[PDB]
């Protein structure tokens, strides 16, 4: 793996690794507006300086599924009315 | 795996990893305004400055699914009404 | 594993690792407005400086699930009715 | 594991590791509102400056899940009625 | 695990692990207003500076549920109505 | 100067003044060091959430002079010698 | 001056002001190494949250001044003298 | 000046101002080194947050003068030896 | 000067100002090495966040001068000398 | 000046201004090196997120200066000499 060896008989060895990693982020906001309706399904909104390892699985950042629906032998209805 | 090692008989012997970091993050926010509106589902907003390993299963971050209906032998409705 | 070995007959062996780990975060928030209303799902919102590590299952950091119906052999519904 | 040996016949040997870990923070919050309204269902806000470690088990951080119904051989209404 | 040895025939061998752990926080609200409202779920809001280490078992931070119903051979319902 | 009057025959009159004034500060330092060696003159250093109002006069926040020398009718040496 | 009437014949009259004042202070300090030597000066280090009103006078916060030397009709020296 | 008037026969009426005022400030400062070496004259670092009103006079914020010399009818030596 | 008049017989009248402010900041600063080394005049560094109001002087923020001298009727020398 | 007047017999009535005002910066630096070496003058550096207001008067920010010589009826050397 990462190893560092050195052998005497000003000297540096070395050894390193980066996986999954954010730096230095800045961020301004001043005058924002988010308006979010939902009615069955999923929403992922607003997602900053994220990092992640995974060795023996699935990874997964910022992921929507609507619905699962696996049935054996109703339905699943969404009504998003707007009027005015 | 991640070693070091040094024979003597100024020396520097090293070995670093980094998995799943975040370093340094400034952040402003003057006026934001959010809204948020749901009825039957799953919503994920506003994820920051966030780390994670996982070795032998899934990793996930911000993940948001609807519903799950793994049935066997009713329905599932949403109503989002909005008027003026 | 994280080994460090020296051996004499300055000086410095050194192993170091980093997993799941935020550093320095400088957040300002001044005149935020946030509004959330559900009905029958889940919500997950503002999540800053999250770390985790998870060796033998899942890790999740923000996730939502609406519901999970596992039925065997009546029905789920929501209604965020809003008039004016 | 994390091991540091020395064989003497200045001299540094060190192994150190860090998991699921948290620095500093700074958070100024001035003139902030938050409202929440939930009716059958689950809602996690303002998450801040959290670290874990999980061995053997599911490791979850700000997670929601709506209502779990397994139900075996009855409906789960929800109505967040609203007005002017 | 964890060890350190010396054989001596300045020195200095260590071996130092850190898991769930959160540093200096510094924290300013000035003028915060929050309103929570339930009928029938789980709400967790305001989670700062938590940490925690679980060996054998599930470890959860912040984790809502709506609620569980495993019933066996009635229905569950909320209402929040508001008006003006 | 700062007057409110209201004449009745809910109602607000308001009349607010702010003069050098420092609002919410949120500080973190981890591992820090400063060295100051000074001979013959001033330093200021490390001046944090500082405020000051001076109607009839001289206002001054972390100011230095080296020296003032205002004779009539000897010298003013400084010697800062360093070696190795 | 500052003055607040109302003439009745809920109501709210008012007048406030604020000169020189500190809020909200938060700080960590965790690991900090300081060293100050000097011989013939001034020096000033770490003030904080500090606050003034002068009037008729002059105001100075954190001021040095390394000497006033006002002779009239011998000299001042200063060794700082480091070795190694 | 700063006035307010209302002439009832809700209602809002408001005056305000701000002179020399510094809002919410978050700082994160971890691994930081500082030298600061001086002879003969004036050094000022390190400011942070600091407000301030002066009416009738001079309004200086981290100011510095190396040396006032008004001399009527000897010199002023400096000497910053180093070496290695 | 800032007036709000209103005469009745929801309303709203407002006047206000804002001179010499600083608003919501957020820094950090990892890694930093800073050295001054100075001899015989002046140095200003590392000012942050700084507000000022002055109204019959005049107004200096971060100003060095390097040194005065009006005699009337020796020298003023500065060596720094170094060597490896 | 800056008024505000309604004459009743929603309204909305407003003056409002800014002078001298700086608003969210964010800032991030991590490995940063800073040298300053001088011998008989003024050096100014690092000056960030500043505001001022000067009414009857001179409004200087970041000003340098080397020196000011005003004689009436000896001279003014500097020598930074470095060598290797």
């Amino acid at each position: 793996g990462v190893v560092a060896a050195a052998e005497k008989t000003v000297l540096y060895v070395g050894s390193k690794t980066k996986e999954g990693v954010v730096h230095g982020v800045a961020t301004v906001a001043e005058k924002t507006k988010e308006q979010v309706t939902n009615v069955g399904g999923a929403v992922v909104t607003g997602v900053t300086a994220v990092a992640q390892k995974t060795v023996e699985g699935a990874g997964s950042i910022a992921a929507a599924t609507g619905f699962v629906k696996k049935d054996q032998l109703e339905g699943a209805p969404q009504e998003g009315i707007l009027e005015d």
